[PDB]
């Protein structure tokens, strides 16, 4: 419409009605002039001693927009009335708003540098809905919307990865180049506004609750078994059999059994008792691919990393974050107080630990010369009759991720967390329009001459949550996530003097329990 | 409508449905103010050696949009796909529309150099549908729509050349100027926008296949002819006969003969081994016209200039492109290796050898006394019973040309190729509207002080294209264009480190066969 | 599926962004852990969704120029499953894996499909060489399929102390485990289109 009137509002708020509960974000951002309006192809060779580091791909002019952490559509205080009251929770509906746009132009004169509005100025903007563009969106990257409402971001840069030829720089004939001018894009004055809405496809619910009762201990404690097991063999090697007696969880045939382990190292925290002066990546887990090695660093689900009150941490199996908020290429050293470390102790009932051995099998056969013989095994697979529970879901973390087209998979819930989709929420794409400078003379070659200019505006995200009550008949009070601390000197998940903001304790989502 | 409102959106894309392809692809243009706002007499005598060159004729304020290039319109993918697939192709329908207009005006205060808006100034556009116009948007010149839709174009001035005096400089009576003030033209301020729409006349499908049988081979291999040949005279000349023979292809009565061919010089590529030191323009083919001679580069159609395999090339019967744009007034030389240099050797079975002599004919009448002679013939023109096929067109290369308007042609396909059209798609004319610097006083005599101000844009063109359907009933397989290259150190046809797009090969249509 | 990868299965994150997750490096000279944020495109150290397709260990041979073990019986050292008391050759092994890098002339044959140009007399006994032989190549499934004959990756074997370092060892052969992608083997024109699934009562995958 016009340059005094306003494209939008500011919605920031949640809604409860029964099974639903509605989310509603807004954001002030900025987008860079990224490039100076070209593409540029991009490489790396071998770095840090690995091989697995190279690559060949593309930086582009354009930024986009990532809501995928629950951070930018939770509250504190509406997390934790999710996760003391439900046993599950799924998304339903997005709805995307882009409004109040403002392009300025950037000048310098003998260093005075003076900035102003330029009225006639576009931007332009586009969703990628047949997912023909690479999707960067769900790995775990910076640069989504803020956890504090006031704060205000800059977009980050999109960029790809193609093939490389043999762990090194260089393309190979089957890598590819994508033009994203080459799509259609809507464009914008400061009077104009763009809006976009979805629908998630239906997905199982996330399990909010804790296992009251251990798989291997479900017989009823009073009762012995009709069933019989092998204890020994006579003078003569004759075999000998005893009854299963009641509550001996040891001996008891068994219906179900574990989820799937790979062993992972072990390291003490606080007061600890660790090994000194080591290099860790020698020993770390690693899997083949293409002739390189490479760290999987979280490692895939059907594991504990702690057992409950211990110190020892399977780190390789862990999400790790920081309280606050990390400058670009920092290669400084963190020790444990500065960061976030979760566990996975409430799995451990149906769990195995990442730290230990999986189990023994027999690994010869008896005869009167010979004694029967067992060995360990550091790693096991799916079998028949397997259970298990997948990773928690965090304030500070990921909602989904982009299963891959393959043509084949298996059980697709991503390693991070959160929830695997064949058809994600769309990339959202949006660049500053070229303006050029003073041209006086024809030339075939193209313009590299541009003026300088950035752009800022609004953008509100709601979602739509559907929600799974708890049916509980437990007679006894449960264990609920609560504000206690011991002589605070500040509020945590609030502004401070300076005006940062502080979140000390990562937060999941199971405090309930339930019987097997 | 208004400043802070959108005219238009960005459209690239391409849809393919059954026998109809739809080309979209929007640019950004610059647009100078050319001449000082003033229509200059420019002139030329005898430059390099040659009065051809001479030329009397007028200069413009105005400036033009070309889109007469393949790659304006194709992606390289995208060409690929048609030239694999289809035997022909054809031009059908055109639309064009200008929109997001900004002037600038430009400042110089002690060499500050200061770029501001103007929202009161006005562009002037029209297009010229009765062609009484000069057209000079079909002769091979530089100018038009890039390859690469981020690039950003300055438009070319337009400019004519009328009559010119006994080979000099000087005018003639006959010699005519005109204005394009006098015809009526659209007027726009930030705000507006223009529009356009064309219809292509009936053409015939360009043909894009190759031969699989020579015009001399195509009587049965098995089976000998009803007809008989002189071969003999006897002691006394008594004249001699004898049957011709299957697969005999050199003694064979024939319905059909060759197009029109005239002999071309034959340089040697890589290997080579041609003479040295030679200075190519006087012993260059020419046609004489008003008392001067001149080049005629493309030769004219129904040759080829290559064998297959044979680095021998007819070099005036070839275009030649670069890879890489270039500065205007080069006179650099340039090497084989940075040169795109085209093939006609699909043609080859109805096409005869520029660099060879065309054939042998009677010179003499035989006697008893005398005996029968032959002399070989540089150059034949069109006889009943001819056929040939016309040259290719390129993705770097033109759609069309105008017919000149004499009242007599004949069989009117242009030598650098494409479609040849008596009412081609209309000249589109530019200009920025004078603006007036400060006026105290009044004089008779016309301003010639004016503010200094340039435009630019978003330009859109859609084109509807029809396809013919290949029928083969070929049982083994068929040559295709592929990405194909040995140990790449870039990808072709994408943009460098440096942001700089890269193309180096020359791509035709004629991958496909057909029996004749 | 006709068509290959564009995109290696590791190398998915933004090669412009640094991940907002962390990794252990270190111990200090008291054995106190230290941890490092992980960098743009070091895809050697970032966190990961999606795992590769399962694995076992198959013999390489060169062809071509080559530099193989000369006068070697095959037999003895070939893969085998066991059943009913006997051992039998699997010769297609089981589907996740890529027999040929790319270039390489290094080929798993166990994981190959092999055939002649022409068709054969009954029971013949003779020996083929390399020329008349039509040997497939996967390489096409290398961007998410683990290579046959080289080890699947390492996990660990102990556990640290002040005494004791910390150890690793390589595995051989793995299987299926949540979050597993993979392309199943490509059809060829001188191929079969379908088989019949076995009547069991229970199969997993059916391809």
């Amino acid at each position: 419409d016009g340059v005094g009137n306003a494209s939008g509002d500011w919605h920031c708020d949640s809604t409860w009605m029964g099974d639903r509960v509605v989310t509603k974000s807004t954001r002030t951002w900025v987008l860079p002039s990224y490039n100076n309006h070209q593409y540029r192809e991009i490489k790396s060779g071998s770095v840090d001693g690995s091989n697995a580091n190279a690559y060949f791909g593309y930086s582009t002019p354009w930024g986009y927009f990532d809501f995928n952490r629950f951070h930018s559509h939770w509250s504190p205080r509406d997390w934790q009335r999710l996760i003391n009251n439900y046993w599950g929770f799924r998304p339903r509906s997005l709805r995307v708003k882009i409004f109040n746009i403002q392009v300025k132009e950037v000048t310098v004169q003998d260093s005075t540098t003076t900035i102003a509005n330029n009225l006639t100025s576009t931007v332009q903007v586009f969703t990628d809905d047949d997912y023909q563009l690479p999707y960067v969106v769900g790995n775990g990257t910076e640069g989504c919307l803020p956890a504090f409402p006031p704060q205000v971001f800059t977009l980050p840069q999109y960029g790809y990865a193609t093939l490389n030829r043999d762990n090194t720089e260089n393309p190979t004939e089957r890598s590819s180049f994508f033009c994203l001018e080459y799509f259609p894009s809507k464009m914008l004055r400061t009077g104009n506004n763009f809006e976009f809405t979805y629908n998630f496809e239906e997905v199982p619910f996330h399990s909010s609750f804790a296992p009251s009762q251990n798989l291997f201990k479900l017989a009823n404690p009073l009762v012995d078994q009709y069933l019989y097991r092998f204890v020994s063999t006579n003078n003569t090697g004759g075999v000998q059999f005893n009854k299963n007696l009641a509550g001996r969880y040891a001996n008891t045939y068994k219906n179900w059994f574990p989820g799937p382990m790979g062993r992972t190292q072990g390291w003490n925290l606080g007061s600890g008792v660790n090994r000194a002066s080591v290099s860790a990546f020698a020993t770390t887990n690693r899997m083949e691919l293409e002739g390189a090695s490479y760290q999987v660093p979280p490692q895939p689900n059907g594991m504990t990393n702690n057992l409950q009150g211990s110190n020892t941490y399977a780190l390789e199996n862990t999400m790790i974050f920081n309280s606050q908020p990390a400058n670009p290429g920092t290669t400084a050293t963190y020790l444990e107080g500065n960061m976030l470390i979760t566990s996975e102790s409430e799995t451990q009932p149906v769990n195995r630990v990442a730290y230990n051995v999986g189990g023994q099998m027999a690994t010869n056969n008896q005869s009167s010369t010979t004694a029967p013989a067992t060995g360990t095994y550091n790693l096991q697979e799916i079998v028949p009759g397997s259970v298990w529970m997948e990773r928690d879901v965090y304030l500070q973390g990921p909602i989904w991720a982009k299963i891959p087209e393959t043509g084949a998979h298996f059980h697709p819930s991503p390693a991070m967390g959160g929830f695997g989709l064949k058809h994600p929420p769309p990339m959202m794409l949006i660049k500053n329009t070229p303006v050029p400078g003073n041209i006086t003379s024809f030339s075939d070659v193209p313009v590299s001459s541009f003026i300088t200019q950035y752009s800022t505006g609004q953008v509100t995200v709601e979602m739509e949550w559907e929600l799974k009550k708890e049916n509980s008949k437990r007679w006894n009070p449960e264990i609920q996530y609560t504000n206690n601390y011991n002589d605070p000197q500040f509020v945590d998940f609030a502004p401070d003097s300076t005006g940062e903001y502080r979140s000390t304790r990562p937060i999941g989502t199971r405090y309930l329990t339930r019987p097997l």
